[PDB]
């Protein structure tokens, strides 16, 4: 619990890069971990949601988590997620992480399938034995998995031995506080960035997310506004960030930050997977807009 | 509306045994605010039970406290009926009893239209007839669950003038500030105010500021000058508080502390709501004299 | 007595949103010969959350006037305070009705506990008249379980459910454990299924345009005519639609005015009136109503 | 595509406790649901416990089913993933396994546009090849919310000839039939099967079918000559059971009743599902031997 201390910092959510074919982008994927890293990013949460981890394979997730290992590791934080629906799944890739020299891994509730609360931290537990040591972070998400947790119950998922810290992709800030309020030096990441801001003011110590993966910055301000007690541009910051978010809600949060990132010029094709399409047309004209206006806010 | 911008209690309406109106602990309630420190009330709201008093009912409560209060803070007048033209009655009545301002709750149990809850808004407006009104939106127990822009249309109707949003999302809140520079935007969750005004509302109207509404004004000035720790530890000592309330039921809980600060007299709310459980009064009655020595 | 198919009553206004009591009472009439075994008065589909405690007491006593020992009726005294609701059914007695009925109280979070006793206030004050307990999540985001209703429909004095839930599976659980409970379909969408899981009788508010379409939904289940009651549902459902896209209280009061019944076919405020463009269907529908039967 | 009407076991997938493929009890249940009745059976769905496997242990259920059952009874391949591509290899391979209908979830997990749905649904159609598609619904686990247009532009996509309908809301089920009289029609929630066939309804796909399939069978029966009554007591029996089956946990709970039977050698569903309750065993062996009876 203390020991997972270190975990604190604004990560970003690694999306995965894919060619004209669908097929692993291994270049572009290469470029964006340094894009990433040159933003000053605390670290990467790989092979998440963001990260597209539910239309590939075990296989295909464990050439991203090399392909990173190789790169960012030693440097900046590595998390790996490696959350399925199936437990031995997961634990394969735990195993992979333990491997691949990661710093923690994290894994969403399972679910497609009811599970019951006994289920879910018999699931986590397990993943934490493959881990080898390695801390873990449970990966709550109401909005897509469709689990349902009370205070108590998350109160209990993250007091298992070897439980580091939390991804809450909630909304709720008076959960948000009643957390912090309960474990007092639980490593808390926001996971909704359109309320960063609000979310450290809540009990978070940092946060996780994917719209950093082409305006980290801009997060990283945010916690330093509150640390100096500047309620006012930290404002600015968390403004500026939804006027983004905004317009990556219209387009589509995966290939609007993809549809970007080609025109910064660090993926050769802006695609997501299947079922996934492309971006729509009138779009781009913004999209172009957004790219051109986010590098030169930076150099 | 600045006039309107403020820390707002949603005044409790006391009740006794035989569940009549308490008038006797209504004004006392009253001026526990005014000295208390409150930039204003708004009353006859959820908070006030509105929902299980009569329009006459609702109406003598709005005459005591402009008696007792008119002039000496802003006073809202929560208006709102599922019927437009009993909304529109007590809206006369507060224009009447010298309000600064009226609001309406979405109206709610059958599905309007988004034009018919406008209507409705636009019929009240006029029965207020120069009252500036609060739209009030709480969507947990309204059942009513507007867009943004639908929200964006709302608080640019004729003579809207303020946004009581009892909502949770605070990316909404950042969207009707970024969105309307001067409205009038108070948070309704007592337990997200820091992190409501964070995301850019200039105030609240809540439940528990009838017992600690300078802790939320202490959470207002905390934050202006940039002490976020006072802040988040007021905020922590309010949900502290929200807590226990939330187990013992909020409005009977609030009003059993006032109970026990000699304020209100029966601690009632009306049925079906039902008494506090005995197992949780030390709790209540300790929290009191805990609270009374802050102030 | 109280099982059957007993049309959900609409409070016809007059052009100043006032009870149009000429109205009122030819649709008892218009009603009370169409077969329908009963009347439920002063429900949600009566517009009574819009009404003050004395309009919907000069509901209970007018149709009580025009129907009581010929029909069935049942008194939905239901608010969301316990004192008001209490008042219409002493109300309810002095007029001689067959039951009372309550809805689960709303708007603010109860206890089950809380509501448990809300029906134990009214059962006392309906002074020995039987209480349909009267459940729709859907409205009043009530989210009631299983064993809650099994103690609801088992709080002495009680004697049915309306069961206004499109969940079958909770229907025949119901059936099941109550055999004898008498409980409604409050869905008139899905009645055939709903008879079929042991529903044994409808409250509705579709009724008031065609209680038959509905008794001879009952027959055709009763007879093994499965192909008729289909048939009839399709046709059931091919109005709702209707009605769903036009408003649903005003659709009916419309079809009542071009059948003669109603006098001006409004809903109090904030319910606006019928959008222009839908009076053709519905005066097709009119004419196409009084054909049958 | 007529053919495909009909009441089809949702087959479970049998694991060992190393929670590896169980390949003999797999032949077994096939063996023991052609036996008991069923007009088909619907192959690596929910209850086939899809989404803990992999594509290659998908292919090698269905390839063990159709050496079992093609020609005597009538075959659907539940080949949907997440992402189109997987589904479409699981398509194409659920062809060369010779079966008669494909399906497919409508994808979970990411919000996707009711475009990039149709689509996906045609990817997979091109892939299978001939092989129908049966659009499977079930907003309860996969969340995702269709309206009644949107679903009658999926059941007339070019190639599809079933809808598998596990929403509980049988209004839906009439008007999808009053729009659409000759499309096969499946009720998915076991509980409100007699309800549902009322609706609209003409099959049903289904998890409790494979401990009593033979009570479904019946209860079309029993509607089709107008015998309400037995109708009626066929779902509460059914109903019974499944009152059962929710308080153990559905398919660990069936797999115990199988293997009580003799059909499943070890009732086990793969991680994080947990094993079946102690105390529950009484009564589920209590009901396998009730029904081997009947």
């Amino acid at each position: 619990h203390h020991h997972a201390t270190n975990l604190r910092g604004v990560m970003a959510a690694l999306l995965t890069p894919f060619d004209q074919q669908q097929a692993l982008d291994k270049a572009s994927l290469r470029r964006l971990v340094q894009f990433n890293i040159q933003q000053g990013i605390d670290g990467l949460y790989v092979g998440g949601s963001t990260g597209e981890a539910f239309v590939q394979s075990l296989s295909e997730r464990e050439q991203v988590l090399e392909i990173v290992a190789e790169e960012a590791k030693g440097k900046i934080k590595l998390i790996a997620h490696v959350g399925c629906v199936s437990t031995a799944e997961s634990q394969q890739l735990a195993a992979s992480a333990k491997r691949y020299g990661f710093d923690a891994v994290s894994a969403v509730t399972p679910f497609y399938y009811p599970f019951s609360f006994e289920e879910h931290c018999d699931h986590y537990r397990a993943i934490i034995d493959s881990a080898d040591g390695l801390p873990m972070v449970v990966y709550n998400i109401p909005a897509l998995s469709g689990v349902k947790l009370t205070l108590d119950q998350i109160n209990t998922l993250v007091t298992l031995p070897g439980v580091g810290a939390l991804k809450q992709t909630s909304g709720d800030l008076y959960q948000m506080e009643q957390i912090r309020r309960e474990h007092p030096d639980l490593v808390l990441y926001n996971g909704y960035d359109e309320i960063f801001a609000s979310g450290l003011l809540a009990g978070a110590d940092g946060g996780i997310g994917s719209t950093y993966n082409i305006m980290g910055w801009r997060y990283q301000g945010i916690v330093k506004a509150l640390k100096e007690g500047d309620i006012q541009t930290a404002q600015k910051l968390q403004t500026e960030c939804n006027k983004v978010i905004d317009l990556l809600i219209k387009t589509g949060v995966f290939r609007g930050l993809k549809t970007v990132l080609h025109y910064m010029d660090v993926v050769s094709v802006p695609l997501c997977r299947k079922p996934f399409g492309p971006v729509d047309e009138k779009y781009l004209p913004e999209l172009k807009a957004l790219a051109q206006q986010l590098m030169q806010e930076r150099g």
